[PDB]
């Protein structure tokens, strides 16, 4: 009965079945290790600052095809990688299941550089948002994209493969076929203090670098059109041009 | 009581007070004898087709600041111009006081190549997107810009100066601060086979080149980031990148 996606949850995920949580929706992949995607509903009554950080391993998945806190160990001496979110915690936790926030399903191991940069910098534009008055939802899907080695996380020998880039994908209020949209992309490497502006994308190029396809349930001639025009959305956080 | 803008109707036309319509919401200019800006509403009940066009001077209007009839007399010979309308007359033909449509002060000598061909091209699709389930209005400000000498009406004795290009900037639903938007500017020399699509333009050139205030009601910061961004409204019309 949560429905995180409001016009399709991304298809082609990996798994068949996605967990559903008042935190976000999320499919797994179990080779990688790492969510193919978490889809997520920002509302004014969502957001919740001071929240603690428990790691955990997702119980609802099955222990080998996910990571546990001991996995981590020595990451980010090792890589420089952060444990990142994919849904935000301080954009959701207000919610009822809060601490699925910090389950390791919602994790990966992000460049410290991009994490505490222009990735949190978007984090933070993009629930400013929900403090607009006509804007009363923030519909966001992200994920990791895998296009070169990124090396292995030194404390596990579980099988795995670190992301080499992230994306994120945002509308407001009910859909991207009538409401503004965006979507940003960022390489691991991207500098500290990097202008998430500089990283606007088009869905289409999100879609053909994940195999994915995004607001799945939208009429195909919204799909074709809008999928391959970047969105006006970043002007209201604060981008020029 | 007739809102015909939703977020402001323009400021900055040369007359203080406008004519307020279910047809429309305009504002007359005494010295050019045509309307600074044209402000309509069309939403699922206001199409109509067939309507006839019987033109009219408008009695709302002292007679010395607007044309009458007789006023067109030999221009088409002369100027190969049409009697164009500001606000469209099959998009609106439908409400209770639609003969306004055909009132002069709706009116203005456009070429016909430009009034037969992308004009007319855009009026069609912008009535279109009335038939998206998902659209419930749409919100349009049209008007004239004087920049170059045009020549004289044959026909008539009044002090009048034909427009130079005309332009049209639309939103969708409710607001352009959260809704898709577009603009659009045609010079009167456009060719007839133009494709509409090639005029997209920012809200911010048009209130430069006019010196008007488009959707004057908005936030100062949504006025300042959205209308020098152009929209992808377009997009839903046809139109590509």
């Amino acid at each position: 009965s949560i429905d995180n996606c409001a016009v399709g949850c991304p298809t082609g995920g990996s798994s068949n079945v996605s967990i559903v949580r008042h935190a976000y929706t999320l499919n797994n992949n179990s080779t990688t290790k790492f969510a193919n995607w978490v889809a997520y509903h920002i509302t004014k009554d969502t957001p919740a600052s001071g929240k603690t950080r428990n790691w955990k391993t997702d119980p609802a998945l099955n222990p080998a095809d996910t990571l546990a806190p001991a996995d981590y160990t020595g990451a980010n001496a090792a890589l420089k990688v952060d444990r990142g979110h994919q849904a935000p915690l301080a954009s959701l936790a207000g919610v009822s299941d809060w601490e699925s926030l910090n389950y390791l399903s919602n994790i990966t191991p992000q460049k410290s550089d991009l994490n505490q940069g222009a990735w949190a910098r978007l984090e933070d534009q993009e629930r400013k948002l929900i403090d607009r008055a006509d804007i009363s939802s923030v519909y966001t899907v992200t994920g990791p994209l895998y296009e070169r080695d990124m090396g292995k996380l030194p404390g596990t020998q579980k099988a795995h493969t670190i992301p080499s880039a992230y994306w994120k994908v945002i509308f407001i209020n009910n859909s991207p076929a009538v409401n503004h949209y965006a979507a940003f992309l960022f390489d691991q490497n991207t500098p500290k203090g990097a202008d998430f502006c500089q990283f606007r994308v088009t869905v289409d190029e999100i879609e053909k670098r994940t195999g994915l396809i995004i607001w799945a349930g939208l009429p195909d001639d919204v799909q074709a059109s809008l999928k391959s025009k970047p969105g006006v959305l970043p002007e209201l956080m604060g981008c020029k041009n």
